[PDB]
This record gives C-alpha cells, sequence and structure tokens, in this order.
C-alpha cells in the first residue's frame, strides 16, 4: 500500500519534526504551509545532508544556514498530479495556506537525513525550522 505522511509547516518548525521511512516504502507526502502569522509567510521544505552556512571569516554563535550539500531527492522520480519524473534540485516552496502532495518510492539512502527551511536568509532555520528523517533498510 501507499503510506500517507503529512508535514505541517508553522513559524518556525515542522510537525512532526521527526519521521522514519524504510527503503522501498511507497510514500505519499503532503507538505502544508500552515503559517500562523499576520500576514502568513512562505516556507520551504528541503531534505538533505551536510548543512552549508554563510561564509564571512568572523565567528558566529549561530551559523546562517543557506542549503544542503546533498539533496535526498536527487535522482528520485516523483509524481504530483499529472506530472511524473525526477525534479532537478527538488525543493517545496509554498505560500501561506498552500499545500503540495507528491508520491515516490524511498530510495536506498539509509541513515540520518535532515529537513529544513532556508528562507529569509536562514532566519527560519536559526529559529528551529528543521527536522530529522531516519531511513531504515528495507523491513
Ligand atoms: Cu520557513
Amino acid at each position: 500500500g501507499v503510506h500517507h505522511y503529512t508535514i505541517d509547516e508553522f513559524n518556525y518548525y515542522y510537525k512532526p519534526d521527526r519521521m522514519t521511512w524504510h527503503v522501498g516504502e511507497k510514500v505519499e507526502l503532503t507538505i502544508d504551509n500552515r503559517s500562523q502569522s499576520a500576514p502568513p509567510i512562505a516556507h520551504q521544505f528541503s531534505i538533505g545532508r551536510t548543512l552549508v552556512s554563510r561564509d564571512n571569516g568572523f565567528p558566529k554563535s549561530q551559523a546562517i544556514a543557506v542549503g544542503w550539500k546533498d539533496n535526498f531527492f536527487d535522482g528520485v522520480p516523483i509524481t504530483s498530479g499529472g506530472q511524473t519524473g525526477p525534479v532537478p534540485a527538488f525543493s517545496v516552496s509554498l505560500n501561506g495556506g498552500q499545500k503540495y502532495t507528491f508520491s515516490f518510492v524511498v530510495p536506498n539512502k539509509p541513515g540520518k537525513w535532515e529537513y529544513g527551511c532556508f528562507l529569509q536568509t536562514g532566519q527560519h532555520f536559526m529559529n528551529g525550522m528543521h527536522g530529522i528523517l531516519d531511513i531504515l533498510p528495507a523491513q
């Protein structure tokens, strides 16, 4: 069967902030921007490894997140409504009140991955907008 997952976006966190999938699992994932502010703000959902932060040669208490070096969805074919196929640099960016539902098969990329939002120059990420995805080997 296809397993349905939802990740809700709020300022500035995901619910849930942990998720576990198995290699080979059929996933239908809905990302929903439930931004609660006046006005509601855009949010990103990107899954990857190896945090990249701003350079400037001076030390920081919090690094200003800018992206992931390794994108979990690299190579991964996805279906969303009428469209099927891999999506280059796949990321989900949504305005407040918008959602996006897509399906795929979990690739053989076992271990720990992270999800995050890099909008507003890393400020959301700094405010806690990140989560952990564990990928288990096939049952
Ligand atoms: Cu965000």
